[PDB]
């Protein structure tokens, strides 16, 4: 019933998936066990999320009980910022695979353009926004080129399936399928109608590159971490527009939010931290967008991008 | 005077030049020949151009009559999109310093981070868009790392002076840093009221990365092609809030334009075509903009771009 996107790499991957950014440590493998029981097969993490052990938990209790088998299974992971130094990048891969508890990961993402200055994993793991110096940011000078052949090694390795990026924009993008000879497989980015990125969704898909919508709720996932910026932004459960589409079909907001990237064949990864979300975070596929509903939601679009680096230390990505 | 603008190379830059963009090939050496006895020095041209050698005989005609010797010009020109690949990065140069009928160029810089198929000088000179395809563009897998790197023998080789980048977004600029080892000097971008990038400015000033604005006067140069998005924009000149400032100061809007780049350390490089501009295109430091007029001047800030190579093929270097 969920629909499997072919990837350029020749691998299928979910197009429904299950967000792991934020999954509390203590219950993080009783949810992934119930969510493999829901049908969801693909795992979005990450190292700095801290919890691929208890992901890793949660899988096997699942296969240990016979209800799937581990080629059944789709774990995304990504490689964080500290570790963009090809000669620490398979030592990040093995720490997730310890964790997970599996011999490869179905997809491997750089998670930002930003390489931060080592730390070992001794000394702080997750790192975090941790560079080695108290509380100072420090970079190290890592091409991004670099840390992809470093990757590409991995996947001829037999460590990595499928790998990709992560908060990449176009002009970066484009630079790396120069020097790419495993075209990346995914690009993952916020993706929500206030920041719908037209134009750089066109680009990628055009060139064979999956796309990985991440905060397809847009605001939300940001207000419950405090954030000024979301807190300020009227939600879009209530927006208008997103409320009479839904009504239109007889659907629920979130729901449209979620078939309003899919029918466009990105791939959704839902925080799905209820029961019930659970549920309705699987089951919108049951109805089709207008051309004029596009035109209503593409006018949300205002460029509000919740999950920026600029924020951190004023990182140039999005400028 | 005009003031002279430090580079992290060392060398010194002056922070207003004469543009060279769309000097007609018959009259451009005589009117670098009038910008020089006018007080300018620093001339921004380009292969794309198509009239470096005319650009040439300007300066010549003036170190011949002993106005200026060859160390008191600076020459800025820019390396086209078909010329990335290393081995035809030297050859380009070559052109550019025949053309200019020198030994070095002062300032060399990567026109767009666009790698278009290498066509020969003698099969067409400038090549425009021209990919060796009839009217198809057509690309080449060249990093711009590599570029760069060219770039960097050729200054070693004392061919350059200093070398920097034009049109590249943050993301983009951020990445050559952690591979350069001569730091991109100068960054050139579109800035002007409707298209600010203040997070891109500030990002490249603190990287010691010196600005110089092109089209400082907004959709004016655009206009002057008959292009569709410049000619459906209020123009810069007639805006009631550059008037109203212009009108406090008594100053002419293109003054107060200028100025609002100068102020902020950008350097500029307008295309003064008429004799009374040419002065006063470079005799405008002589007033300060308060606070308040810069407050009142972000807010024109829409990022309306009208140089964007996703206008000629689809291209996502801004996306
Ligand atoms: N690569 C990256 O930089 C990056 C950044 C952020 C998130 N992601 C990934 O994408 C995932 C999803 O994004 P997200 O976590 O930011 O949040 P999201 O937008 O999926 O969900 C945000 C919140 O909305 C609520 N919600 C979920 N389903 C709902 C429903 N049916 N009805 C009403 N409210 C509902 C929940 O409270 C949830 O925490 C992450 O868990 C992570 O795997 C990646
Ligand atoms: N690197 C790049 O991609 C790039 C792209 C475009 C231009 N440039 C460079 O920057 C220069 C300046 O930019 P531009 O030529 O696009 O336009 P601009 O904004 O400097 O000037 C545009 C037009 O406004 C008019 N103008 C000039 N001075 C005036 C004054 N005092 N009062 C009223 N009108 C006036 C002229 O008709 C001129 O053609 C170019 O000549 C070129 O050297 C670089």
């Amino acid at each position: 019933s969920i629909p499997d996107i072919k990837l350029s790499s020749g691998h299928l991957m979910p197009s429904i998936g299950f967000g792991c950014w934020k999954l509390a440590n203590a219950t993080a493998g009783e949810q992934v066990y119930q969510a493999i029981k829901a049908g969801y097969r693909l795992f979005d993490g990450a190292e700095d999320y801290g919890n691929e052990k208890e992901v890793g938990d949660g899988v096997k209790r699942a296969i240990d009980e016979g209800l799937v088998k581990r080629e059944e299974i789709f774990l995304t992971s990504k490689l964080w910022n500290n570790y963009h130094d090809p000669k620490n990048v398979e030592t990040a891969l093995n720490k997730t695979l310890a964790d997970l508890k599996v011999d490869y990961v179905d997809l491997f993402l750089i998670h930002f353009p930003i390489a931060f200055k080592f730390v070992p994993i001794e000394e702080k793991y997750p790192p975090g926004f941790y560079c080695g110096d108290g509380n100072n940011f420090v970079y190290e000078d890592v091409p991004i080129l670099e840390t992809w052949k470093a990757l590409e090694k991995l996947v001829a390795a037999g460590k990595i399936k499928s790998i990709g990026v992560s908060n990449f924009p176009g002009a970066l993008l484009l630079d790396l399928l120069r020097g790419a000879t495993i075209k990346p497989a995914v690009l993952q980015v916020e993706h929500h109608p206030y920041l719908q990125q037209p134009k750089l969704i066109e680009f990628a898909q055009k060139a064979g590159v999956t796309i990985t919508a991440y905060s397809s709720f847009g605001p939300q996932s940001f207000v419950e971490m405090n954030q000024g910026r979301a807190l300020n932004t009227p939600t879009l459960f209530a927006h208008d527009t997103i409320k009479a589409i839904a009504a239109k079909y007889n659907k629920t907001p979130a729901e449209v939010l979620l078939r309003w990237a899919a029918q466009r064949g990105i791939a959704v990864i839902p925080k799905s931290n209820l029961p019930e979300r659970l549920v309705q975070n699987r089951s919108f596929n049951t109805f089709d967008l207008t051309k004029e509903d596009f035109e209503e939601i593409a006018k949300l679009d205002i460029g509000l991008r919740f999950n920026d680096p600029w924020d951190w230390d004023n990182i140039p990505i999005f400028v």
